């Protein structure tokens, strides 16, 4: 189970800890990953969880998007958890370092909904390049199921915290 996190609102909680190991410790029923539409796990959150499953998951990603083509921006898809959970859902936030829609994030933030419990990290932060802050406020005001948050980072899950309206 779930412990160290920091409660942020009724259904969202927060912690400044490695997904990877969050997930090799806790086997969650389901793990979000920060997945692109083309399920190339190269790197940021998707590269870790890949390399942590010793490529499984890219393997089984290559044989779903030859069946079913790539996912949309704002969609997913779910997929084995392999080592790290039961199951992991493919989440894809906007890329705005690939000039994507930030508008997509509430969309992609709303597929966490068809879980009751969820490890995850915030969507399209990171080398997705939006803002983190803007994220997280997103998060908080999409998703009504409950979502433990693991931020890699130590100085920004601070600058999260101390700034949490
Ligand atoms: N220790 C493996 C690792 C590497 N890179 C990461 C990038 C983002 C989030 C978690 C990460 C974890």
């Amino acid at each position: 189970s779930f412990s160290g996190y920091l409660k942020l609102t009724d259904n969202v909680y927060i912690k400044n800890a490695d997904i990877v190991e969050e997930a090799k410790k806790v086997k969650p029923t389901v793990v979000v990953n920060a997945a692109n539409v083309y399920l190339k796990h190269g790197g940021g959150v998707a590269g870790a969880l890949n390399k942590a499953t010793n490529n499984a998951m890219q393997v089984e990603s290559d044989d779903y998007i030859a069946t079913n083509g790539p996912l949309k921006v704002g969609g997913s898809c779910v997929l084995s958890g392999h080592n790290l959970a039961k199951h992991c859902l493919h989440v894809v936030g906007p890329n705005v370092n690939k000039g994507e829609d930030i508008q997509l994030l509430k969309s992609a933030y709303e597929n966490f909904n068809q879980h009751e419990v969820l490890l995850a990290p915030l969507l399209s932060a990171g080398i997705f390049g939006a803002d983190p802050i803007h994220s997280l406020r997103v998060c908080v005001d999409t998703v009504r199921t409950n979502v433990y948050l693991a931020v890699f980072d130590k100085n920004l899950y601070d600058k999260l915290v101390s700034s949490f309206l």
